[PDB]
């Protein structure tokens, strides 16, 4: 079985997606609708187009869920002081607190059940080298 | 040197291979989304668009422009499903087999090389093992 890097970590990643929308499922926020509300919180306020570049889906789908969000709560819409047509988004206090109990709820099992196959010390030699790749 | 988790450490390097894929696939005139479409409908010979659309975990709406362009593009064909009638089997022309195929070449290489250029043979020999652990 000589599997390449690449496709490894995309299953890899897709696998942690469908753990994480079963963690998330208590506060009912899938995975993707997680996803979003954290990259709103890294940056103070974002816009939907600087948004869909950071998380890499189409725009319209993004939008649509941008409004979901709303909706619930979440996020809310500031007009952009330098574009005065389009929008920063942010997180509401409901969004941010939202949003640090899913990270709560999700965090130390998502590794465990992750890290289910392997030890701890390879479980270390991992995260490791997944460094290595980033810079 | 910070201690980061592995569920974000994944995404992260996942991020940076998909960008990299885009950058890859300029060349080719097709982008990331367009490609993937084009290895699933690859893998499964014949798809109905909504398992297609399950199998990506993408929007319906969007697949569906996405499979517009394609067919533009000549690299796939719309088949009546004889199981239906209410919906198609989307499959490849020998021409999407072609671009699909010399794409996984293109970026086969060059992606997997940048991606472990910090890295020894020996290491990324023991990241793919490791990697390959989490899946079962």
């Amino acid at each position: 079985e000589i599997i390449p890097l690449g496709r490894l970590i995309h299953m890899v990643n897709q696998k942690k997606d469908r753990l994480l929308n079963e963690y998330l499922s208590p506060l009912d926020i899938t995975a993707a609708q997680f996803k979003v509300l954290c990259s709103i919180r890294c940056a103070a306020c974002i816009t939907p187009v600087e948004l869909k570049k950071v998380l890499s889906v189409d725009l319209g789908a993004l939008t649509r869920m941008l409004d979901r969000l709303v909706c619930k709560g979440w996020v809310e819409r500031l007009p952009n002081p330098n574009d005065k047509r389009g929008v920063l988004v942010k997180l509401t206090t409901g969004g941010a607190a939202i949003c640090e109990q899913c990270h709560q709820l999700v965090g130390q099992d998502l590794h465990q059940e992750l890290t289910k196959n392997l030890t701890a010390d390879e479980v270390a030699t991992l995260e490791y080298l997944l460094k290595k790749v980033l810079p």
